[PDB]
């Protein structure tokens, strides 16, 4: 996260850190708890992943330094990538992880609601991007989960900034015209979380952008509302 600040314990209890353990253990991507057995993340995260055997899902984590060899994690029983996914910038950047067993929810590990039926024309004005990613294009993974408030941009404005890509209704853009706050490397797969009527909804999945926090180049997110039917079919 560029231009962000540190979170405190319990603040974003649906945020997970997905680790790979091949060839060594490291944070790979963010994700969001959406059910006792289900995480929603980005398909691009699995580009170099040979199988679900090497993944570990950690929940309830504020600082990466909390994870040690005896820290409990959930195994992944299945990775479900959207069948039309090709590359992040052309869309369909969405995946479900089915866990081996059910998370009992606690104060530190809680679900976020999907965008609700009836809310298709809500204007979200309180949206946040969170993650352990870089603070600038060449940087490092941060220890403490970071947060930044970012405004949504219309698809019309977003397309004018990205005339070499197809910005469709299945994407949502967010960013300031002057730049300065945005996702960056290591935040993909995590949530763009928007609060409406004091309930959090998973509006976007962090996906791609030109640079990080550059002027007139908003971040691009998978528009989760457009995938609700796909999610319900896969989870049932
Ligand atoms: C370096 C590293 N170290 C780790 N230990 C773990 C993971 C990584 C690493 C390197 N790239 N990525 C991902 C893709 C990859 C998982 C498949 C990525 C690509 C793009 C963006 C992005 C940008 N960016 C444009 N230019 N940079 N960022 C701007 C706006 C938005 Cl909205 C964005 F989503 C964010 N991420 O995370 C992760």
């Amino acid at each position: 996260i560029v231009g962000g600040t540190a979170s405190v314990r319990g603040e974003w209890p649906w945020q997970v850190t997905l680790h790979t353990t091949s060839p060594t253990q490291r944070h790979l991507c963010g994700g969001s708890i959406i059910g006792n057995q289900w995480i929603l993340t980005a398909a691009h995260c699995f580009y170099g992943v040979e199988s679900p055997k090497i993944l570990r899902v950690y929940s309830g984590i504020l600082n990466q330094s909390e994870i040690k060899e005896d820290t409990s994690f959930f195994g992944v029983q299945e990775i479900i990538i959207h069948d039309q996914y090709k590359m992040a910038e052309s869309g369909y950047d969405i995946a479900l992880l089915k866990l081996e067993t059910t998370v009992n929810y606690t104060d530190s590990q809680r679900p976020i609601s999907l965008p609700s039926k009836g809310d298709r024309n809500v204007i979200y004005t309180d949206c946040w991007v969170t993650g352990w990613g870089y603070r600038k294009l060449r940087d490092k993974i941060q220890n403490t989960l970071q947060k930044a408030k970012i405004p949504l941009v219309t698809n019309e404005e977003c397309q004018k900034r990205y005339r070499g890509h197809k910005i469709t209704h299945k994407m949502i853009c967010a960013g300031y015209r002057e730049g300065g706050k945005d996702a960056c490397k290591g935040d993909s797969g995590g949530p763009l979380s928007c609060k409406h009527n004091e309930v959090w909804h998973l509006v976007g999945i962090t996906s791609w952008g030109e640079g990080c926090a550059q002027r007139e180049r908003p971040g691009v997110y998978t528009n989760v509302v457009e995938y609700v039917d796909w999610i319900l079919e896969k989870t049932q």
